[PDB]
């Protein structure tokens, strides 16, 4: 059966990012995607890509390893105020599995990880850097990121590296894990 959207493991860093009281989800449509391998909890860091998600006017995914602190709390009361249109989840995964699906998420959404393990700054993000799908669904314990503009022809890059990971994997643990995420990109391309 057809994989329906890129879902993994986590869902909202808050109840308040919740804007479909019914269902008690998130829905974000058509949102830019920020993917950053840190903790995130200075708001100032913060600012520039706020700045330029509203000047374009769309809602903003955070997936990072985790939004803590002031910039949360903040993103929080503004979300309630109106001011905003955020949701935050922690990126799926731990040790370098973790980076792994960071970057799968990057190279389906058309995205740049914010890394600074390489001497990235958040606060240098522009919005080139962050990836943008048709939508997202979040809610207590899941992502759905739906229909990632990234090229085909990378997100097909990426999964061939994936299957040579899967051909070259002695540990059934590990192929499994493997497969999974070529599943996950799969079903998080755009059709139509």
């Amino acid at each position: 059966d057809v994989v329906e959207g890129m879902q993994f493991d986590r869902g909202y860093l808050s109840p308040y990012f919740i804007n479909k009281p019914e269902t008690g989800a998130v829905e974000l449509e058509s949102p830019f995607i920020l993917l950053a391998d840190k903790k995130i909890s200075n708001i100032r860091e913060m600012l520039p890509v706020l700045e330029a998600v509203a000047k374009a006017g769309k809602p903003l995914l955070i997936i990072a390893e985790d939004v803590e602190g002031e910039a949360l709390a903040t993103l929080v009361v503004n979300t309630m105020r109106g001011i905003v249109k955020v949701a935050a989840v922690k990126a799926p995964g731990f040790g370098d599995r973790r980076k792994a699906m960071l970057q799968d998420i990057a190279t389906l959404t058309g995205g740049t990880v914010i890394s600074e393990e390489i001497g990235m700054e958040l606060e240098k993000a522009t919005l080139e850097d962050l990836g943008q799908a048709k939508r997202v669904v979040i809610n207590k314990d899941t992502t759905t990121i739906i229909d990632g503009v990234g090229e085909e022809a990378a997100i097909q890059g990426r999964v061939a590296q994936i299957r040579q990971q899967i051909e070259e994997a002695t540990s059934d643990y590990d192929r499994e894990k493997l497969q999974e995420r070529v599943a996950k990109l799969a079903g998080g391309v755009a059709v139509i």
